[PDB]
């Protein structure tokens, strides 16, 4: 049983590339950009893009600046999210954090533009910007609806949001990576279902630390349902979830979507990259 | 917003197609409405103005990408991605510089480059995307690049005139009067207005606007003759 391709060190090259672009000691706008970037963390977003690009037969030289783009767009969305680690608006003032987050967004767009010079045909580069933008609108929508849905009961409406919260974030990676790798339409649809399903499983894992409340609210007698609809307040919530096995039921919903994620992957060619994408579903 | 008018004429002056510039303008004004929504915060609801404005940047790039579905050659669209994104970064580096300049006097050439990179790139957003999607060569693009920045400075001073006059009055003032101007940043308006006038700052500012307007009209000459190129000279007319 011999793999036919290499399995590169995908995390270390992305870190070195991001730090190389915004090294210690930058000033001006690069200073605010870097504050958002550092400490780097694992960068599972960028690593995901490179694996998805390589899973379909792509080049690292194309995938690497797209991964940086994905890094910048995500950190800028986080820098703006804090306004609405010490927070950048805390550190520099709220106005500077706005320009900074925009600088991170536009560094994303500029780095994704390098894909042409890196070797990608202009038609794929435009299709990559289309994927990036549409997933960007999904991540923004769910963030807003998260605010308008809070303090009120939603089961499907919660699931849509977390797909646009977590799955669109994964699809920004997988769709741009797959697009830059030259994926055909069946592989891109496979990567999108993988992103949506794994994003759902990821968010429920966060809920488990919310879906349990809705699973608990769903199962409760009407006397308690009217109590949950109305609802120290955390501990009363944890009481009703425990009473109606809300946390266990949430685990069973999440475990079903993990399997639809590993199912979706089997469309991809067998490779060390597909196996890593499967590996990312395990806790 | 001369930007949508600037993008459409800019694409057509080099022989571009209208079927492309019209959706590109939805894309272009999308970005400026986003930039302006963030300018309201730095000076609806705060969440929606931030999150919705971020959304409009993504709207602009997607719409620019749809110019191919409208007929644009993919190669021109990709090069415009670079132009649009770098113009945004220019505004980013300048907007921070403006924040770091308040309450203090600086050199004039600092001010002109500050407003050339902020406001001049705001016009280049229109002109560059238009000409590149219109199919312009590199010498024609630099001419739009000089034309955008020279007019951006000019109209920014015109807004200052309603700041360059304060800097130019400071240049001509003796230190006994230079200091007085410095204290008025860190009722004040009447003290400043009296000073700008006594050293002809406002009149000197108008002549600076005319110089850049000329450079704006100079740079247009490199493009072929057309009403589209004539339209672009009309934007230097301050009644326009």
């Amino acid at each position: 049983d011999v793999p036919q391709v290499a399995d590169p060190e995908v995390a270390a090259m992305v870190r070195a590339e991001v730090e190389g672009r915004w090294p210690l000691g930058v000033s001006g706008l690069d200073e605010v950009v870097r504050y958002g970037l550092v400490p780097f963390g694992k960068m599972m977003g960028p690593w995901l893009l490179i694996r998805s690009a390589l899973a379909v037969g792509g080049d690292i030289a194309t995938a690497l600046p797209a991964a940086v783009a994905l890094e910048c767009v995500q950190v800028g969305a986080m820098m703006h999210d804090d306004i609405i680690k010490p927070a950048a608006h805390t550190v520099f003032g709220e106005p500077t954090a706005i320009v900074g987050g925009d600088g991170l967004f536009f560094h994303g767009f500029a780095a994704l533009s390098e894909c042409r010079e890196a070797g990608a045909p202009a038609e794929r580069v435009a299709q990559a910007f289309t994927v990036l933008s549409r997933a960007g609108l999904r991540i923004g929508s769910a963030a807003l609806r998260e605010i308008r849905m809070s303090r009120e009961i939603c089961v499907q409406d919660y699931l849509d949001m977390i797909a646009d919260k977590s799955g669109a974030l994964l699809w920004m990676a997988c769709g741009v990576g797959g697009t830059l790798g030259g994926a055909d339409e069946a592989a891109l649809k496979a990567l999108s279902q993988y992103s949506d399903q794994l994003g759902i499983a990821y968010q429920i894992r966060d809920d488990l630390m919310t879906l349990p409340v809705l699973l608990a609210h769903e199962r409760a007698p009407r006397e308690q349902q009217l109590r949950i609809e109305r609802l120290e307040r955390y501990k009363a919530m944890a009481d009703l979830v425990g009473a109606y096995d809300g946390a266990q039921a949430a685990r069973e919903v999440s475990h079903r979507h993990v399997q639809l994620a590993t199912r979706a992957l089997q469309t991809l060619p067998p490779s060390p990259h597909r196996d890593a994408l499967e590996d990312l579903t395990v806790p």
